[PDB]
């Protein structure tokens, strides 16, 4: 019993929107973006911002581009687990928010409430040609060497 429940499983027929970010920590420069398995991609760059607030900003944008029913797979452990935490525990008892990048997730939450159903899954970043690995080059080119 939360504020929203993700889905348990993908959405099937909804469009997918495989996210990534990449930042670079000498420049504070880098890129968040999405390809979609329906052929839509968008890369962003963005300057003063970290490998977190990439990932976040990338599931942000997917938020933002999708319909109601949307399924989205980030290989960031920390972003699902910051937005998941924060489903799970509003305006539950020990609830102290977090510090740190809590504006940005504040306003995906915003975004996310807003849909009809999300299902948001979290893969390790792998090799190939799927889409996790397809979205990783964009957001990684100029950014850091792979
Ligand atoms: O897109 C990616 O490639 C890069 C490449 C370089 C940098 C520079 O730090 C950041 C991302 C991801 C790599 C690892 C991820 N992961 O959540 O472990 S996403
Ligand atoms: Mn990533
Ligand atoms: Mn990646
Ligand atoms: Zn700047
Ligand atoms: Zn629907």
């Amino acid at each position: 019993g939360s504020m929203y429940q993700l889905e348990k499983e993908p959405i099937v027929g909804a469009e997918t929107f495989y996210v990534d970010g990449a930042a670079n920590r000498e420049t504070k420069l880098g890129k968040a973006g999405y390809v979609t398995n329906r052929g839509r991609q968008k890369v962003v760059t963005l300057t003063d911002t970290t490998n977190q607030k990439t990932e976040l900003q990338a599931i942000y944008l997917a938020l933002q581009d999708s319909g109601l029913e949307v399924n989205i797979v980030t290989d960031s452990q920390y972003a699902l687990g910051i937005i998941t935490q924060w489903i799970h525990n509003w305006k539950k008892r020990g609830w102290k928010t977090p510090v740190k990048n809590v504006d940005l997730v504040n306003q995906i939450i915003e975004q996310l409430i807003k849909k009809e159903k999300v299902y948001l899954a979290w893969v390790p970043a792998h090799k190939g040609i799927g889409g996790n690995e397809q979205v990783d080059k964009l957001v990684s080119a100029g950014i850091r060497k792979v």
